[PDB]
């Protein structure tokens, strides 16, 4: 069940991401939480690479992220963030999407396989995502946005009114490039159990095939794709560098991505696993 965090949990989470007083529900306050979360809590699949189970129950993700100083992927980060938002008094529904990022509109259908959130504020409805990784938006997106506003590079658009089909997209030269497409059917939390099981254990899951990590630092979105370290200014000049050795990779994970890795029970096994990347 999707129930809010406890007060003690709320406090600790807020402190972890560097917000002292979150203020009452509003778009400005929501954006502050989102921005702080993207800078503190990395998107990462390290546990999947260690063949550790990804558990999505509240207390388990809480302990991993807040108490353990680790990140996770969409079913971990967006569910835990949803529970914080519920505890802060926001009103939301869970949504699910089919991921299209980096695919031509020709490519076949993809699985419903990303969790994101629909927020109902007095001032309008917003799509909220802190768990999409490299291409994650830096703020809450009005649902839908305004395609005529050039400031809105990320934009939610109704693409098939008949089918109630929306996309979260980014402004391209050749048109809008979808991150993912979805309809507005609210989701029950238990229906993400098979979705999470699939991404964490299915041998064809992209999360089992290499390292993927992302975090916001300064003006930049930092990413790792296996040993390739990227820094994207967000309008999209990106500098990239192949990391030289596992030692460099491990140092960057612990510094730039802010991950706490146990020197005995994690780092040695990770050094071996990452060496092939």
């Amino acid at each position: 069940h999707m129930t809010p965090l406890t007060p003690e949990q709320t406090h600790a989470y807020l402190h972890h991401i560097g917000i002292d007083d979150p203020g009452p529900p509003s778009l400005a306050n929501l954006d502050r939480l989102i921005d702080a979360h993207l800078r503190r809590v990395a998107f990462e699949n390290l546990d999947v690479l260690l063949d550790r189970p990804i558990e999505i129950d509240a207390d388990k993700v809480f302990a991993k992220v807040v108490e353990g100083s680790r990140g996770g992927y969409c079913f971990e980060l967006n569910s835990l963030f949803a529970r914080l938002l519920l505890a802060l008094g926001y009103e939301l529904e869970l949504l699910v999407a089919r991921v299209r990022w980096g695919l031509p509109d020709d490519a076949p259908l993809t699985q419903q396989s990303h969790l994101m959130l629909r927020l109902y504020l007095a001032e309008g409805e917003f799509l909220v995502d802190v768990g999409f990784g490299s291409a994650n938006p830096p703020r809450a997106l009005p649902l839908p946005g305004d395609e005529a506003d050039a400031g809105q590079v990320h934009c939610v658009r109704l693409v098939d009114p008949h089918a109630g089909l929306y996309e979260s997209a980014v402004r391209g030269r050749s048109g809008w490039l979808p991150l993912y497409r979805f309809d507005l059917r609210p989701q029950l939390w238990i229906d993400y159990i098979p979705r999470n099981w699939y991404t964490s254990t299915h041998p064809h899951s992209v999360f089992r095939q290499g390292l993927k990590a992302a975090i916001t630092e300064g003006d930049l979105r930092l990413t790792l794709a296996d040993g390739l370290f990227g820094q994207r200014a967000g309008n999209g000049e990106t500098l990239q560098r192949q990391l030289r050795d596992v030692e460099e990779l491990l140092d960057i994970l612990q510094t730039r991505f802010r991950l706490r890795l146990d020197p005995a029970s994690e780092v040695p096994a990770l050094a071996r696993r990452l060496a092939g990347l």
